[PDB]
């Protein structure tokens, strides 16, 4: 009866059902155009203490990471803000500074939006991006190797470091926090993905979770080798220092804003920090070190 | 220092350095990007039927697209829902959304949900046009038109704020005009053809006539006894002792159209009502200047 008593899958299965819509990172519309939306709500995604500028940058970067994962380039953006009437004007000004910087970087732009009073800060972004070839979650192919960009787990260690509310942090800890607060979309993988990926997508719910969506969505079965997983130096250090398993972070790190794509091994780029972690074969599910694994 | 002590937009557009911040026109043909927001406690109450709020989430955005001479194509709906919200509320919500999309002939291609203290509804819509009609194309010699009647949405919100158990029909028609408005998608062809200056009355006639006057360099002259008044508004007014005109001039959002073009071009099937003319170089009502 209540949204909470319904669970994860349950809610979306009803909406899609209600509308009877198979399209609910982006939605592909013809003209192609990639339509995307994301939300950052105070209390959940960030705190009012985090520098506004980084939140402004993130607002644009999250949407760009979805457009990018589908082989498209970010073009236009609509930013809707729910702000408490007693919010510092400087907060909003710094927020839009970060937004301007993200747009300058990714080469997209804000064209509109509106403001509404609210008990808490709610950030809702809309982004439109064009593509000459839609690359999604089903295109996988038998024989395909499985790659991921960058490293995994960083964003998770950073959120935990933030939750510790330390006064200051060591550098290795800062780089981790920055990866979670001011992430950079792999807009540098567009050419590669819009040209060689058979299957692609942004790792937003964590490796294991999204590799399933991948496997399921293309009737294929994926095999990943834990000791191939790209691990960063600060995640290693963070782990040793707070005694944890780097791997548990790479497999279940939630959103990392890195790409998870597939294509024949022959196509690795001489310039991208691409890392093969497994292979696409047979059919049905995802496996790690040989043992089936689920979220 | 604080938002209310501020005004704010002019600072944002600044920081971003934009002339662009009801639609933003980005051009082969033109795409019309628009966003609308409905927040519980402000735009509606959880006690209103969910289905109407759902229809309105789409309608508000379609009225803007319509106003610029465009047709609604794609929609993205993002919901901020409290985990304790009844599931039927969301289901009834999307029923109203599905109905609006079938009617206006556009669709929701996706969106994302988030947990929250209050129902926050954010909708994004994409439209298309052969020709963009804005708030600056007014032309000396143009008559000033509006669609439907004015002030209904205001009386309706006031009827709802009274939280009566039931209401006379005339009042129900008023309430529905505010809660389940219908975008003037029936004016598209006429707008996307004869409008030199169009726009959606979202802040009230006089307020948006300014934006019209100021943004075209022109000056507008409105006659109050030309303003289209619906019968239930009159009834409402006579009943609650108020001036129908004050409602027509300051009815806030009415989801109607305010457009301009030569009088020698009215349609034989649209409830178009001429209310003024375009001359000199501001806004006037019955010969008196008027400001929001």
């Amino acid at each position: 009866m209540r949204l909470k008593e319904l669970g994860e899958f349950g809610l979306i299965d009803l909406i899609k059902k209600t509308l009877e819509s198979k399209v609910i990172d982006d939605t592909a519309p013809v003209e192609k155009l990639l339509l995307t939306t994301d939300v950052l709500n105070e209390g959940v995604h960030f705190l009012r203490s985090y520098i506004p500028e980084a939140v402004g940058w993130k607002a644009i970067s999250v949407n760009v990471s979805d457009v990018i994962a589908n082989g498209g380039l970010p073009k236009w953006a609509l930013i809707s803000l729910n702000l408490p009437e007693d919010l510092e004007v400087s907060y909003v000004e710094r927020f839009y500074i970060g937004v301007k910087r993200a747009c300058e970087f990714y080469k997209c732009e804000v064209v509109g939006g509106n403001i509404s009073k609210s008990e808490k800060i709610g950030i809702s972004v809309f982004l439109v991006g064009e593509t000459e070839r839609f690359v999604g979650r089903d295109g996988a192919r038998l024989g395909d190797s499985v790659f991921v960009s960058g490293t995994l787990g960083d964003s998770r260690a950073g959120l935990e470091l933030l939750l510790m509310e330390k006064e200051e942090y060591e550098p290795f800890e800062l780089a981790l926090i920055q990866r979670h607060l001011r992430p950079t979309a792999r807009i540098d993988y567009v050419k590669h993905i819009q040209k060689y990926a058979n299957a692609s997508m942004d790792i937003s719910d964590g490796l294991v979770a999204d590799a399933n969506h991948l496997a399921q969505r293309s009737g294929v079965k994926i095999e990943i080798l834990s000791e191939k997983l790209p691990l960063s130096n600060e995640l290693k250090m963070y782990c040793e220092k707070y005694g944890k398993n780097p791997i548990e972070y790479a497999l279940f790190g939630g959103e990392d804003y890195q790409l998870l794509f597939t294509h024949p091994k022959e196509r690795w780029n001489p310039f991208l920090d691409m890392t093969e972690i497994g292979r696409v074969e047979e059919g049905e599910g995802v496996f790690v070190d040989g043992k089936k694994v689920e979220p």
